[PDB]
């Protein structure tokens, strides 16, 4: 099913690469990022929201600041507060500080989240029909970290041991690859100098390679 590729930011759906710095924070790029894609569809409107906000205030749902955290915590947060602040008015500060969400400054909302199955196909059929999706990997490989350019293939990744949450934002194929030749567009949260100004083709339909599959989900707003 569903078009042979995708890219949501052609259509605006996506801000630009940013840098999660010397904090664990990577859920909070990833949700905010579904959240933006998904209030973009809703309102045609693309305003970068506070990570900071989720670092800070998310703790009564699970998360643990820049210790780590799970996206459908954020998720959970954001529908629990009522709002989530705008990157401009709630800055990102790589640390933890006391919560300071200021609802007057909210410029999103969610009425909870949506798991996708486990598999790639319901992720592909995530992907072309509501937007880019909040995915959780295995990212802990000396391939990874130094990674540039093509589509990445780690022989000794897992699908059961993810640690970084990331956000897919289309796939394709490469004219030029073609026997495993497909990829998910994965943005990442390490700024535009790591991989393809910040983004990775990860490894598509190859039985669910680093588990890009099985942790992922979007808000519904
Ligand atoms: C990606 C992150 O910043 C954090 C912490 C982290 C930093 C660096 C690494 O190493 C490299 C190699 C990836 C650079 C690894 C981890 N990771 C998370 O917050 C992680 C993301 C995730 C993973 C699976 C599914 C969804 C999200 N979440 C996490 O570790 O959660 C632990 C946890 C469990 C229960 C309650 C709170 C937190």
């Amino acid at each position: 099913e569903a078009p042979r590729s995708v890219d949501w930011r052609e259509k605006g759906y996506v801000t630009p690469v940013k840098n999660q710095g010397q904090c664990g924070s990577c859920w909070a790029f990833s949700a905010t990022g579904a959240l933006e894609g998904q209030m973009f569809r809703k309102t045609g409107r693309l305003i970068s929201l506070s990570e900071q906000n989720l670092v800070d205030c998310s703790g009564p749902q699970g998360n643990e600041g820049c210790n780590g955290g799970l996206m459908d915590y954020a998720f959970q947060y954001v529908q629990d507060n009522g709002g989530l602040d705008s990157e401009e008015s709630y800055p990102y500060e790589a640390t933890e500080e006391s919560c300071k969400y200021n609802p007057k400054y909210s410029v999103a909302n969610d009425t909870g989240f949506v798991d996708i199955p486990k598999q790639e196909k319901a992720l592909m059929k995530a992907v072309a029909t509501v937007g880019p999706i909040s995915v959780a990997i295995d990212a802990g490989h000396e391939s990874f970290l130094f990674y540039k350019e093509g589509i990445y293939f780690e022989p000794d990744c897992s699908s059961e041991d993810m640690d970084h949450g990331v956000l897919v934002v289309g796939y394709g194929f490469e004219s030029t690859e073609s026997d495993n030749n497909k990829y998910w567009l994965v943005k990442n949260s390490w700024g535009e100098e790591w991989g393809m100004g910040g983004y990775v083709k990860m490894a598509k339909d190859r039985r669910n390679h680093c588990g890009i599959a099985s942790a992922a989900s979007y808000p519904t707003v």
